């Protein structure tokens, strides 16, 4: 007993997949982190170990490679950054239209505390949308190594 929008969300998600993601120091271009696991799955608790060095980056370039079986009118993300239950930062990134059964690459440019304190204390709540239709919600805990 599920809505029209509920069914469209169900379809998109099932037909969606995160292939890989990299993180480069915008300044140099040196890849600081490449992820293989799909961190877009809701319900699961993901974790990530990222090099401490990154916290001394003024800006970082984040590339996502994903595959969607379903067509999407405007694919965009909302991300809140939580420290010990307190939201510190919110961000919005748009990819736009997605071709059905396409594999797309998405590069976003992103413009401070001690690593000892942040490590394991930071959660990145990620909402996936088609235009203004919430398809999935993901939560990733970050560690600085
Ligand atoms: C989906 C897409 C992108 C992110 C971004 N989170 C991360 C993950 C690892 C390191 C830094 N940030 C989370 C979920």
């Amino acid at each position: 007993a599920m809505s029209a929008k509920d069914e469209r969300a169900r379809e998109i998600l099932r037909g969606f997949k995160l292939n890989w993601m990299n993180l480069r120091d915008a300044e140099t271009g040196k890849i600081l982190w490449q992820g293989t696991e799909d961190l877009s799955v809701p319900g699961v608790e993901h974790e990530a170990r990222v090099p401490k060095k990154i916290l001394k980056c003024k800006a970082v370039s984040r590339e996502l490679n994903f595959s969607s079986t379903e067509q999407m009118e405007k694919f965009r993300l909302e991300q809140k950054v939580y420290f010990k239950g307190q939201c510190l930062e919110e961000w919005f990134f748009e990819f736009g239209f997605v071709i059905p059964n396409s594999t797309n690459t998405w590069q976003s440019l992103i413009e401070m505390m001690p690593a000892s304190v942040l490590t394991g204390n930071v959660i990145i709540e990620t909402k996936f949308f088609d235009d203004d239709l919430l398809v999935s919600t993901s939560r990733v805990r970050l560690f600085y190594v």
